[PDB]
């Protein structure tokens, strides 16, 4: 879907095109072949971005996006001064005002489902989920959203433009079908 891999280089900033490309390819897949993933990927990385800026000065730390040794660095080192327990899989941030590591989720499917799938494949009580979709739904661990409203309203208004454009371009029917 090479058309799709237009919309990736047109649609996100040059540095997410750039990680989502080397993360694909350290797993052997073609972003110019799984052109479906390789938007996904940019969609949630952006996601997490948008999310690590939307509260105070440095209430996240980001650790999607960056390599393994320097992802472990940041959740071990956070795991000694905070002394909460060490997640088995690199969680997406960490949070310093509410000291919990937060997993987002970003669904072309029902946010339920995949809510449910990430509460399984996590198997971590401290863990926070934050799942959105490309429809405005979005649903939480214990229903407590973390950000304010209008720094979730600026995240699930990207993802319906980004849904929206699809559409246009007739690559949306795919892309929503596209996910596992
Ligand atoms: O770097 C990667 C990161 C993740 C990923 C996914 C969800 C998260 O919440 C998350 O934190 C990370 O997913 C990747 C996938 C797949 O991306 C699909 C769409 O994001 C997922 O639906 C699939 O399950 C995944 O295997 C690849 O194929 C290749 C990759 O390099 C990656
Ligand atoms: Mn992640
Ligand atoms: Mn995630």
């Amino acid at each position: 879907s090479g058309s799709m891999e237009d919309f990736v280089r047109q649609c996100f900033n040059p540095m997410i095109v750039e990680l989502a490309e080397k993360a694909m390819k350290e797993y052997g897949e073609d972003p110019k072949i799984e052109t479906n993933k390789f938007a996904a990927i940019c969609t949630h990385l952006e996601v997490c971005f948008m999310y690590s800026d939307g509260g105070s000065k440095h209430r996240f730390e980001i650790i999607e996006g960056r390599d393994r040794i320097m992802a472990w660095t940041v959740v071990n080192s956070i795991c000694n001064t905070t002394g909460v327990e060490k997640p088995k899989f690199l969680p997406d941030l960490y949070d310093y005002k509410e000291n919990r590591f937060i997993e987002i989720g970003v669904t072309r499917r029902e946010v339920h489902i995949y809510y449910l799938e990430k509460a399984n494949k996590i198997k971590s009580e401290k863990t926070h989920i934050h799942i959105f979709s490309f429809t405005g739904e979005e649903m939480a661990t214990k229903a407590d959203y973390t950000l304010d409203e209008e720094s979730r309203a600026r995240i699930k208004t990207r993802l319906f433009t980004i849904r929206q454009e699809m559409a246009s371009r007739s690559l949306w029917d795919s892309f929503r079908q596209s996910e596992r």
